């Protein structure tokens, strides 16, 4: 019955995650002034460069230089010694209006509740009772390891740390009628950018004692646990200088760490009319509602859309054997309790509110009691 | 027992897929001259612009202007009337050497078989006996609809077609002890860029009669099948002008259409040392080998790596109940039959060969008898 499963996470200064955070800083800046902004903002990062590319139609007046640079400052890239500096980098903008053809087919002269999906696509939501926040333990731990690195960087106790980091956690599980039960942590990887002066032994000792032990309960660690700490041996070059970043290249980090499923759409830089984001948030809300409502211990939900059509084209449920009810019954409960038109999701989940930058690191789910994390009470 | 499942695909001129194809055209150009090129080439596309960003260390002399423009020509963007023209677009290059820190930790002074993984990460492979090519019917059909559009564009029979397209297929399935059995097609979406002059009725009639009927067996179509053909009502603006493209933003189209699982890594623009690609190809090869070997009707395989470490950190199997053997037994068979170090995968799957541009549209799997599609005979 035992098996392994692995998930990863990345830090706030990982170059892909820099891009997600900038894209959502841009979205939030627009929504502050124009709650109905149409935003599709991609960010690209490489040595010395942030490029914004995409489509925005908005009544807001946004200072892209300021928004981008403040986001990079917050992340911690503030000096050439770290490989990137918000004060002196290049910010390039290639932004145009939303395509009139899209606008006319999606939202122009439509009642808000009846707006069309902003694209076709498929989206999934997942929940698991293995943690209180209904997320896989593998990714929860991976996220918390990156958060701990950022904490110890910012508080000055490990001043050799830089913002770019990756972590990976392999858990050994057992199973009970489709539910999954963590036993122990099998393997941990941590790679984090560092200054020129600190040695591998100092770093590896700190990563074990001040990072892993501060995050992972001792009951999951034993003599057999495998540690790969700074396994490349040197990580001085990092951030965009080490590796180009793009928006929407951490979509599994953003969601369920390999568990569940993914329909392919990125979240960051998009307003609620882009169902890649809004319907994935709603699908998480459905899944979590089913688990917290006691109908199943784990569940996967698929939805899909056509551009210009409000109601989903399909809805599907997979409960991994963890319900007494059939998947057909659960689907009927979902259909009776939820309205997954984007123009209704926006109301239920308050998706014109400018909170998106806070979603763009450490996962969109399982945190902070965002609206999609507050179960809906079900009637059945 | 019946349920719905939806998958999508996109055409060769979809702006994300343009980027994947350019990234792999660049990879192939390098590999033609230097089989050991280290390539991490991201492409970004917006109105009038292809930008290459990333890291390449290679002995090749590559003319990026020519490689990019030839790729765009092949796709079919050859005139300002279509929204994009290979002859007159801007090609910008922001390429630097691979980070020395990565190089030293991954491959420098290492025996090829013992090279380290080029990054950490997790990857999955999937196979299903529901089609002869061991792929989900949903995505096979979605891919074939896009291929049919490109065929009828190129042969001049529907000359109003442009290169940018998306399709989506919802299939109604039943199940038998974890295997899935297609019944019928529930819903089809097709959106394709078109010229100013053709009307919606002409397009919708052609899409049903010349595209859908030429691809989808009549036994799957009935009076209840739902058709969303040009559902936005107008799609004259398209390609990068309509929507920014980036490499690695169609990773579910590239794989299993929502089925199975995904570890998050993109394929295009990366040489074999990037396990995001090589280990995903190997995992597909494993999965297909298990199904074609008669050990299971469907299977999912996870692997994971640490940067600088050759052997995988974890391997896991999920057979959906479709084997008499336990997942533990299947895992033992995999471990006895496969060596998933990247420096061995490269030999088994011939991954220095410049065939990558051919993988970058219509999915990486289930086509053309690439090495990862030729089952390995198993000993057990
Ligand atoms: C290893 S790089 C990907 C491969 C890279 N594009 C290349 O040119 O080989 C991916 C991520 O790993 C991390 N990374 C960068 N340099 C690293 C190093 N020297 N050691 C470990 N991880 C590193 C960063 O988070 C980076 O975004
Ligand atoms: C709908 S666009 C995504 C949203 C867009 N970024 C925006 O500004 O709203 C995504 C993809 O859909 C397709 N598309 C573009 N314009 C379209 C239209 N007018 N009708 C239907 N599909 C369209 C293209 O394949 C494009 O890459
Ligand atoms: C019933 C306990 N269990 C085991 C697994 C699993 N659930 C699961 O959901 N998944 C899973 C994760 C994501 C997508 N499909 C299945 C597994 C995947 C792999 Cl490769 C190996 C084992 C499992
Ligand atoms: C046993 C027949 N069956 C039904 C499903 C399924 N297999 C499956 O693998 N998946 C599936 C796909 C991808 C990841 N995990 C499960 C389903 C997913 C959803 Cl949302 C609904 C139904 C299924
Ligand atoms: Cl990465
Ligand atoms: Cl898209």
């Amino acid at each position: 019955g035992t098996f392994l499963f692995t998930s990863e996470s990345v830090g706030e200064g990982h170059p892909d995650k820099i891009c997600d955070q900038i894209s959502d800083a841009v979205l939030d800046a627009h929504l502050q002034q124009d709650p109905d902004a149409k935003v599709a903002c991609e960010t690209v990062a490489k040595t010395g460069m942030i490029l914004l590319a995409g489509e925005i139609t908005s009544r807001a007046a946004v200072d892209y230089q300021k928004v981008v640079r403040e986001a990079v400052k917050h992340i911690g890239y503030d000096d050439s010694s770290k490989g990137f500096d918000y004060k002196t980098c290049n910010v390039l903008v290639a932004l145009e209006q939303q395509s009139p053809d899209i606008a006319q087919g999606v939202h122009l002269d439509r009642n808000e509740e009846d707006i069309g999906a902003g694209d076709q696509g498929l989206m999934f939501g997942y929940a698991t009772d293995e943690t209180e926040e209904c997320m896989p333990l593998t990714i929860v731990l991976a996220h918390k390891l990156n958060a701990k690195l950022a904490e110890l960087r910012r508080n000055g106790t490990l001043p050799w740390l830089r913002p770019d980091s990756k972590t990976q956690v392999t858990v050994q599980y057992m199973q009970d009628r489709g539910a999954v039960l963590p036993i122990r942590v099998h393997t941990i990887v941590i790679s984090v950018q560092h200054d020129e002066e600190v040695c591998l032994d100092e770093m590896r000792d700190a990563l074990k004692e001040k990072v892993i032990k501060a995050v992972v309960p001792a009951k999951y660690l034993d003599e057999d646990t495998i540690y790969h700490l700074q396994p490349s041996g040197r990580f001085v070059i990092g951030g965009p200088q080490g590796d180009a970043g793009l928006t929407g290249r951490k979509i599994i980090v953003d969601t369920y760490g390999g568990w569940g499923a993914h329909g392919g759409g990125a979240f960051s830089g998009k307003d609620y009319t882009k169902v890649d984001r809004s319907a994935a948030y709603a699908a998480r809300w459905v899944a979590k509602s089913l688990v917290k409502g006691g109908l199943c211990r784990r569940v996967l939900v698929q939805v899909s859309y056509a551009i210009g059509v409000s109601h989903p084209l399909s809805i599907s449920i997979f409960h991994y054997g963890t319900s007494q009810k059939s998947e057909r019954e659960l689907l009927e409960i979902v259909k009776k309790n939820f309205d997954l038109r984007p123009g209704v999701i926006v109301r239920d989940l308050d998706l014109k509110k400018p909170i998106y930058q806070r979603t763009a690191a450490y996962g969109h789910f399982g945190r902070d009691s965002f609206p999609w994390e507050v179960p809906k009470k079900l009637k059945y």
